[PDB]
């Protein structure tokens, strides 16, 4: 029915469903399913709850101003929340990009620090490292989040959605990641250490975490490690974890300028100078170096990317290719049993595709 | 010395000196002096050292997104705050109100607020109303109000100004009005009173302050008067008082273009039909047909509001042609021992000087 | 003679010598001319002279793109010329900045390089510690810049000036620093000492050395300071003494935005657990306690600044008060017989004047 | 399956291929690929590798700054490369063109300089004259060329493409033409042989040689013929040959403003009042007076000419219009057995198709 | 006191009273003040009068759309009244002029006929022909004239000025023509002259009244005089009078493109070859031939014109330059006993100062 009736009737069912779609996205996106990962998703829920009974999310005191303690109905600490619009570049929205270059010493993304929260656990289950905690893209609305004048007061009117929802402030996007209980700055327990030492089974324990560490930083490139920024639990009368947990700052878009800048702060420890042990060659080589995983890899990075309003092809190529990269020499370090301290020294390569 | 060197240097110590006077105006005003009223500085001091002391400002829960319980130092609440660019409008800074003409039926100005707050007590003190506690711009910075994302974080770092202050977060001006205590809101007493009514002599003195609140919300033709809006303190076991508390909404710029919006809720009262007393036309009528004591109140508004970032003379006149036009039926009304109810159905008048 | 015949003519004298000033300045600053310092003019003039010999400044090869070896008439390597538009961000000249926000992770300005270099210096000598080798704003001109495609074949004609001058390529600026000789990356003589303890009285002094490094790259800053950035020279059969030498990156607008990131690379060696001694706390605590100290360097810093042709006013402070800043942490630690590695510890303030 | 799903998958085989097709064209060109010319290739080839084992082409010293002298592995120069963007109007890349008459003194076109170069050789060859080396364009990459700062800095770090190439400074594209050994400039032989007369049949073959000379300059229109810019080869103990080598300034777009201007130097030798041989009629008129030859050479520039990113199709017209015309007095001159300087005096034609 | 504190005084005084006197021109215009001609001023009180009383000038039913006939409080035509922004060109106020030619066709003009109508009485005055009733700028307000819907509904609200005027429409300017009785269209009267003669005595008065009307109409050039146009009065049982009535399009800023368009309508009739009178030739040329007299008409016309919001003095020149040329060919057929068919035969002249 190549031009007749029957068809322009049936090109106008496609015609207004997909504006039907299009119009009801927004909402769809508000909704937070995880079907392929409903242990999250639950605690999700659990945060939804506590915030229409009234327990609200609250600041963290003595970290950065954008983030937030999710709790559950009972008052524990479940998760922490750090909207996109409360990162420190948050305005800058009418994108003012390619008016900027058609620049600069900057190597990071404008605005897209939950994305790398969230990519950074993308690639932790793709390695299966399981060192950051669960961390997703989600929708949250409060009372204590940062809004404007203008959507405070607009909200005190009664407003309803048409399935008889009440619509309180506008959903704001950002990281949600699981809270993890009893854990300490790395370098606390790094200086008693020192002081004690571990029991030699123990010891090697918290050096297979360790590892763990390194390669995902040096794969995401965090820009941002410190040694009170990922966190080890210890509990002696026997297992000792470590927890990566402020991923806000990696995928760079280049290497920085200079290579004194943005360290990776374990690569002075003296841990970091233990060669790479068989237990991770044979969990990270088989994959990195399978060119199908980097594939699959990168596409998992592109979806979880684009949802951004900012997203922007160009740059996501550049991050892709620092991340190769990276890929590259770790996959070299890692053959010839070298250590964590020998691959921060290797020279920075970006490979372009 | 017309064209000498000793002359070019002293236009130097002028032009150095009024630039440094232009440099340090904001921080001069951000420091609140009031000489003219040492009673109402010692509660802004108040108000600054419970902020100190970590005693905030607390958000008011019914009310309005834009307006504060100010406490002093032993949790009394002592001040009520409202922060102009908390106001609904509080955006649209960059003026774009010539850009709009060269509309509309608004009939207030874009985002003055607080000045119309501040200029209902200006104007109450002029005619020795007392019925509007003593209300001045202000300003005060506190982490409970609504600042941007931005401001917070550029906040955390530690700031010193040079005489050693420390900085917190930028200091927001607005309207600080002085709390009042053991008050309820007018209808409530108001219906009460219908119940069982008042002691004559008791009641004689309820009406000479409710024509006082006339007389007032007349003048500067509140937008914005219900009798939730008045409040009456009233103990029994014998004095009774009005408050004028929210007056956010006067001065407009041109009466409205439909005389039934924007009424004055005390007109359907039946207290409004009683004549205004000798007590109020001895009070007023040597004031108001003063023309010097108009002209004089005249510049007391054009001072105070010229504070405003936003201020526009063109405004301005308008709105003082709107006040002038009251004025004008005021005098007439209270000549005449008519009654407040008369006064509201006199037709509006503009006086353009 | 205020409005006379014989004033008008003097107005004349005036107007006409103000533009041949203005008219002949380019020629009056390529001319390198140090008064205040002729042990240096001349090191230009013999830079100058091998250029004429046809004795090039060559580029250096491991290093970055930017930077050149002056060589003098006889071939020995004399100083290092860093050009500014060999900087990285050369281009971007049409100053873009106010567009930018009327922004931005970058705490640096953007082309200003050379100055840095120059400034480094400058606070150097001012505080008397002799160990930046001494570096000034320099014009040259010569065949193995970095010029553009015009700017070669424009040349290539026989051009003169009028004082009969040739003219060769157009003269670039940048920093001038002599170079010294005998030395080595700081690394690699500590990782030595570490094999081979010294003398505890050279230990002594190599301590005096790194002391004065702290203070510099405290006050001025640094971004840029690793274990391979800065020069120790020593021989054995006793003197030892430290080169300041890459100081491009410093004087910046804002402490950055992460702690984390620039770290000052020598506050991870055991030298820098080691209090201050006396010898520095009496040559540099009388002179940054002393307000006019402090004053009188912000001036020599405004006038080497200001010669860029991208400088901003507004930056500066911004600059300035993070030297400030600096400077006040600095004297406490100064005066608690504290450690570099307590200093570097020392939360970040910015002074604002 | 003209709306089918069987049809929407194959535009999508084209979509994709297309788009990778025009995604790796600049690697293609970069790749200098002569299937026509496999001796010309190797040449290229052997550029290239003198390259990577850093035997770069140097600068051409007395010349022009645009030009380099190619060197192969041995050390041997092999060929001319002048690059695009090292021609003195090199910028103004913005294509400003339509923006100047929607103009001008100019006859040439603004920076096509190694298009008129690379033509030339090309119109040698359909014309069997044999006396342009045979030059092409080429893309490379060198040390030694003129890049901008940001291309050198940005080219440190390593790089690499995907098939690992490794990727040094960006190629530059330009002529690159065939050296030829043993010549010198035309003039200075032309001058001794009027000291020393040839042997008749040698000076006979100087002649042939001669007429293919001119043919060439005045087809393509050459606007820079000196008597320098010739060469000559000649060894006595018997052959003698011309090369015709600096074509850069030919293929104009109108005749000029006036004839004086842009002589064909050659016209003031003795040797040009000879009239054109047989040998050059029967080479030449067969050619140049079949419509098709002219309409399949006027195809083969097109082909070359839209290469560059400039070109402008009303442009190509006009310089095609001007050789046509140039075509036509040549016929007439090679019909009526006359003379190189006749054929300059016949007044300039313009042929509109 | 050249830069004292008593001259920056006075120079205060002037800035003030000289804002005041800009404040208060406006309304010092409206006020209609002819201390010049109290007679005509008196009309338009009486104008005024009538509108208060309610009496509103009515339009003109037959002619035009923007012409009003002013009534007296009893009820008599008294003027005639044309508004400015009711004539055919209103609107284009936003002046577009410059904008036009930085054209064309048309040779009056945009938006100041009712400055044709003003200076054609005010031609006639200096003349002492009066032919034209005389007619001034005059501001009025009324129901009945065409107002914008914004100040109809503005007016309706009751407005005071301050000398406690009362507001009613905004005034608009025109050309206020004094109404003249008893007068019928000049081709009326002229075709039953043509059936009964008239008395040579009468008719020897209406040659020299028609003679009047040539010289009126062809000094300020007349762009409409039809034969309808001008008016006749005549009563038998004896004086003859003309009235020029319509003068709205004169004064044209150049001659018309052709001689044909624009005709003078009275060069047809029978009266235009009686040549000029003695009574004619001895009352204009002492006037028109003095230049002192053209001088001081030039300038009368210039204060008059000014008043305009439009007026453009580059068109006043070239208005003027076309009056000169006209009242150069007058000059001549008046001194020559020529007739006014003759003098509309002579070619237009431009005469340039
Ligand atoms: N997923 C998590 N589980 C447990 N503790 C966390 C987690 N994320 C952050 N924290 C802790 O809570 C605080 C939050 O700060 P963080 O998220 O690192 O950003 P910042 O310090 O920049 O605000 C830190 O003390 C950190 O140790
Ligand atoms: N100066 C004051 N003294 C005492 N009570 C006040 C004062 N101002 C406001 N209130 C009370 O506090 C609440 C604040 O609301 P209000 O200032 O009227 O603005 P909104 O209701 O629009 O937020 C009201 O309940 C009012 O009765
Ligand atoms: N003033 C100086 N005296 C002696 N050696 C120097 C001096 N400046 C730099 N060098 C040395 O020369 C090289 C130049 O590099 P440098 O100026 O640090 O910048 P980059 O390494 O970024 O090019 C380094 O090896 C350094 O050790
Ligand atoms: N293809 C070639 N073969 C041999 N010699 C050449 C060739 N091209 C140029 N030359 C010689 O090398 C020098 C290069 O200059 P040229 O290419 O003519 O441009 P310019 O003189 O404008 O730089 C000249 O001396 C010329 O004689
Ligand atoms: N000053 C005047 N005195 C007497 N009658 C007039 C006067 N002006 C106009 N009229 C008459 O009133 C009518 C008005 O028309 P007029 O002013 O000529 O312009 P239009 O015909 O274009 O509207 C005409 O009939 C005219 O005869």
């Amino acid at each position: 029915p190549l031009g007749s009736p029957e068809f322009a009737a049936q090109a106008q069912a496609l015609a207004a469903q997909a504006a039907a779609a299009a119009h009801a996205a927004q909402a769809h996106r508000e909704r937070n399913e995880f079907p392929e990962d409903p242990e999250f998703e639950a605690v999700v829920r659990q945060a939804e709850l506590a915030i229409e009974r009234c327990i609200f999310p609250e600041r963290i005191y003595q970290g950065s101003s954008g983030s937030y303690f999710v709790k559950d109905p009972q008052g524990r600490i479940i998760a922490v929340f750090k909207p996109k619009n409360e990162e420190p570049y948050g305005h800058l929205n009418p994108k003012w990009t390619k008016w900027l270059q058609k620049f600069g010493r900057d190597c990071l993304v404008l605005n897209q620090g939950y994305l790398s929260e969230a990519g950074a656990s993308l690639v932790d289950q793709k390695l299966e490292l399981n060192i950051v905690p669960r961390t997703k893209v989600v929708y949250l609305a409060s009372e204590t989040f940062n809004y404007s004048a203008i959507d405070r007061v607009k909200s005190r009117g009664k407003r309803l959605a048409l399935r008889f929802n009440r619509i309180g402030l506008p959903p704001k996007v950002g990281s949600f990641q699981l809270f993890v209980e009893g854990y300490k700055d790395a370098d606390y327990w790094l200086r008693r250490f020192e002081a004690e030492p571990l029991p030699e089974n123990t010891n090697r324990q918290l050096l297979l975490q360790f590892e763990r560490l390194v390669v995902l930083d040096y794969i995401i490139r965090n820009t941002d490690r410190g040694n009170d920024n990922w966190l080890i639990k210890y509990d002696c009368p026997p297992v000792i974890k470590v927890a990566a947990i402020d991923n806000g700052l990696a995928f760079p878009l280049k290497h920085p300028d200079s290579w004194r800048a943005y360290p990776f702060y374990w690569a002075w420890l003296p841990q970091a100078k233990v060669p790479f042990s068989q237990e991770i060659k044979d969990l990270i080589l088989p994959k990195i170096s399978d060119p199908n995983f980097v594939k699959d890899l990168e596409e998992d990075l592109y979806e979880l990317f684009k949802k951004d309003p900012g997203f922007d092809r160009g740059q996501f190529h550049k991050q892709i290719a620092v991340m190769r990269g990276q890929i590259l020499n770790l996959t070299q370090a890692l053959k010839d049993n070298k250590s964590p301290l020998h691959l921060v020294q290797m020279p920075p390569v970006i490979v372009e595709t």
